[PDB]
């Protein structure tokens, strides 16, 4: 019985959904009615927990291990999703890594560590999603507010990895149009996950000398709403984008920073 | 001292043997800068650019280096410094173009483009920061297809320049501790070998038009009713790298003659 904004009958796949923004995204698509493929690379136990979380709320989920840096595994990841659930309608490219360093000291190895996942990875998730998805499908990739809207010292490598994503999705929308598939990206600001705590200090002048609580409480004042971004905030937006009602939002980056910018 | 001029400054330009790079190199020479001319394959053409720059009364040298290989960017920059004593201006221009529907884009094709257009440029900037003297200038090369122009089947190349757009905004923050400015020029359809390489992809049923019809059509994109030429890019690069250009920092200048 079709409820506006619900994903009953649909099958969704979220990369890196064992934990973080991706876990919230994966559970949320489950609450909306979708069956979900929970992708992980390292966090087996957390992915299990997401699968259980989704089954308990009246849906179905499977956990598939795949390093998204390896394109042959993306291909296999999408092949397995379609095999198991019958068809795939929604792909969310979420997996990502963070990076900091003054330009002068950025190494080749660090460049490739970051770009092979954030950019090359998301790119081929997009290719494999286009190849496997049903007509009228949905593809969301993950950018960041540091791509265009926010300028952070020593953050050039990461910012550019996502700036690439920002261009990808606008043109992806053109190509993917012949399968009636919309492509967008979400570009979150400070969102409280393990990534956030790992680096909150790089975003603030003399941040090492503040606590982890105090730093989070400063990031909260960036938005005029005076609160942090939460994995749920992204999930709410991804959830609209991937519904029937979000169709006319296509080829776009949505900055999700609560009005910081 | 004459304004907009570069007397006593030293410049480098990646892939300046031909195309846009060549016009940048010669123009920096015309303004008084000494030039290191980089090429990967185009030896004869690079030696001519050198002659052009000596002909207008400056000095230049050709250096072979493959901008995909960082250990070769590192050498390019050491050799420049070793030859002229110091380096003030670095233009990262070398690029390649690509077309393909998402469904067909290969691992090899991705790497081909990004190793040069993105990774390459990134490390050209790194080595430029390392080598440049106080108050130097770095300019990278982007595209009007990065943000301003949306072409089907152009996702890979568009993405590869979007990265550069984000790079220079942040690079400007880190590069300020040496008073170096970083920007990027983003040309529209500019008439080089690359233009002829892809001009049919920018136009519905492009293979049904001659190349000269395609160029005439691309001239109507500007409200000025002419094509972009390598000198158009060269002029703006010239101004960005002058003392008078200092207050343009961390920006991407789209040069399409008003097409966007
Ligand atoms: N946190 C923020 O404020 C913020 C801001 C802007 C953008 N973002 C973007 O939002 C996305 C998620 O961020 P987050 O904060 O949730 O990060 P996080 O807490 O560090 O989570 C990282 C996620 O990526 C997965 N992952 C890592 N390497 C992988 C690989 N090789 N293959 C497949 N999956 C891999 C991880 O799974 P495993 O545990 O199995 O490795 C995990 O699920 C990222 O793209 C990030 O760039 C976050
Ligand atoms: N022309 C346009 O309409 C247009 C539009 C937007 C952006 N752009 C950008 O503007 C820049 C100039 O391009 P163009 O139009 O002059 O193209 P072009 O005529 O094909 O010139 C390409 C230049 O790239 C150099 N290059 C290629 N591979 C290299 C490598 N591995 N290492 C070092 N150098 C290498 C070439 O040197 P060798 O031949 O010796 O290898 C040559 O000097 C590019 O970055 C392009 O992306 C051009
Ligand atoms: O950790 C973060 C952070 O602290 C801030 C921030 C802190 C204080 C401010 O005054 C303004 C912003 O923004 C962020 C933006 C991101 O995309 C990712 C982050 O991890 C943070
Ligand atoms: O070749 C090109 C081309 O033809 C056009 C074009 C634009 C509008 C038109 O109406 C017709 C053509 O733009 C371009 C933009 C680029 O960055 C690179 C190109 O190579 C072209």
């Amino acid at each position: 019985t079709y409820i506006p904004g619900r994903l009953d009958g649909k099958v969704a796949l979220v990369t890196g959904s064992g934990r973080g923004i991706g876990a919230a995204v994966a559970v949320h698509l489950g609450r909306l009615g979708a069956k979900v493929v929970v992708n992980y690379a390292n966090s087996t136990k957390d992915a299990e927990k997401v699968v259980s979380e989704i089954k308990a709320l009246g849906s179905d989920a499977i956990a598939i291990k795949a390093d998204i840096r390896q394109v042959p595994e993306i291909v296999k990841l999408f092949d397995q999703a379609v095999a198991h659930f019958g068809h795939l309608d929604i792909a969310v490219s979420n997996s990502g890594v963070v990076s900091f360093g003054h330009l002068k000291d950025v190494t080749e190895e660090e460049f490739d560590r970051v770009f092979s996942l954030n950019t090359r990875g998301q790119f081929f998730v997009a290719r494999e999603a286009y190849r496997h998805l049903t007509e009228g499908g949905r593809i969301v990739l993950t950018s960041s507010n540091t791509s265009k809207d926010f300028s952070v010292p020593k953050h050039s490598l990461y910012s550019g990895s996502k700036g690439a994503v920002d261009s990808f999705v606008r043109i992806f929308s053109k190509d993917c149009g012949d399968k009636k598939i919309t492509v967008n990206a979400v570009a979150p600001g400070g969102t409280v996950t393990d990534m956030f705590h790992e680096v909150s200090h790089h975003y603030i002048p003399n941040g090492t000398s503040y606590t982890a609580e105090q730093r989070q409480q400063m990031a909260a004042h960036a938005s005029p709403l005076h609160r942090n971004g939460w994995p749920q905030d992204v999930a709410n937006v991804v959830g609209f984008l991937v519904s029937k009602e979000g169709e006319w939002v296509n080829g776009k980056v949505l900055t999700l920073d609560g009005g910081a910018a």
